[PDB]
């Protein structure tokens, strides 16, 4: 693909780029969605894959996807996109971190509902960026804000869950893959019937747990989820709910990521009712798609590989779709 290299070359030689930092300003967002680019791995270098992702801005991400005209001159479409915030391939989970699950963290204190999910194609990122990962990350803040004065007064525990989705059933992962169940009442409630919550008193107790359960969960087509439950004596005071999806690249998988589009949409408007039944991951998190104090990050992961420039732009559009 030597002329398309060329094209995009000449396109990131004149393009004056100035991507994020940490010094740009943390945001608060009810709805924060971000897109992340990978580095080209050794294999795909090997293949002479091209990278056609240009990131010019904190904001903005460029795909140079490779065009045919009918007389088959080659040209490049180079499609924009703009979310709240893009990281290119220079940036560390730690820096990720800093701007999307990390200002959820305080939310879960003042008693309120977090969720935080990485999206995207198999082999783009999602496990890299949440499971080191968010989760560890995640966990440390939260035993952290705990030991400050103002909320060591309050007589908080920290539990944790981790469970799988494939195809509409739920697996404890803390608990030999035990097929649990998710029974709704009539005011709407959820719950999952046999889900334990473990007690936790430290960061390092809870990567043990990460561990464990990462061993049990092809992942690639199960969500997986992670949950800080903080309780004040027994009674739940915040949730903080990381979820590891399912690639994007099936009928089942689908119509999950697009109720959770439609939940985090409500969300997004502050409706008082989502469209949370339309699949076992919303039914599961209704909670945290209501409330004033309800926020939510989304992490679009993507493969920044010529060959892959499809599955991108649907990665792309679908993240585009879920704020508005
Ligand atoms: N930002 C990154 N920097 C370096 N390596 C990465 C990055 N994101 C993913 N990888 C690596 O690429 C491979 C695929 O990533 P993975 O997290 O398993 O993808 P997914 O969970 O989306 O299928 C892994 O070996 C992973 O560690
Ligand atoms: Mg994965």
């Amino acid at each position: 693909n030597w002329e398309f290299a060329r094209m995009i070359k000449e396109f990131r030689a004149t393009l004056e780029c100035h991507p994020l930092t940490m010094t740009d300003p943390i945001e608060e967002h009810r709805i924060c969605v971000c897109v992340r680019k990978r580095p080209l791995n050794k294999q795909e270098l090997a293949k002479k894959e091209i990278d056609v992702i240009s990131i010019p801005s904190k904001c903005l991400l460029l795909v140079h996807e490779p065009k045919l005209k009918v007389d088959l001159t080659k040209y490049l479409e180079n499609q924009a996109f703009c979310f709240d915030f893009a990281f290119d391939e220079t940036a560390s989970n730690e820096v990720v971190y800093r701007f999307t699950a990390r200002p959820l963290v305080q939310t879960i204190f003042e008693g309120g509902k977090a969720t935080c999910f990485a999206y995207g194609q198999t082999g783009s990122g999602k496990t890299h960026t949440m499971g080191k990962g968010i989760y560890a990350m995640a966990s440390r803040d939260v035993f952290l804000l705990k030991n400050q004065p103002c909320y060591r007064k309050l007589g908080l525990e920290v539990y944790v869950t981790f469970f799988e989705i494939y195809n509409g059933k739920l697996f404890d992962l803390l608990n030999k893959k035990a097929k649990l169940r998710v029974l709704e009442d009539g005011k709407q409630q959820v719950q999952v019937v046999g889900l334990q919550e473990h007690l936790v008193n430290s960061a390092d107790d809870v990567i043990k747990m990460i561990d464990m359960g990462s061993a049990c969960r092809n992942s690639s087509r199960s969500h997986a989820c992670f949950q800080i439950i903080l309780r004040a004596k027994g009674r739940m005071h915040g949730k903080f709910s990381l979820v590891d999806l399912a690639g994007n690249e099936g009928a089942e998988i689908n119509k999950s990521l697009l109720a959770l589009k439609e939940c985090i949409r409500a969300l997004g408007q502050n409706k008082a009712h989502t469209p949370f039944r339309e699949s076992k991951l919303t039914q599961v998190l209704r909670d945290s798609f209501i409330g004033e104090n309800s926020r939510t990050c989304m992490i679009a992961t993507i493969s920044p590989g010529i060959s892959s420039c499809e599955y991108t732009l649907n990665t792309l559009r679908y993240a585009d779709r879920v704020k508005e």
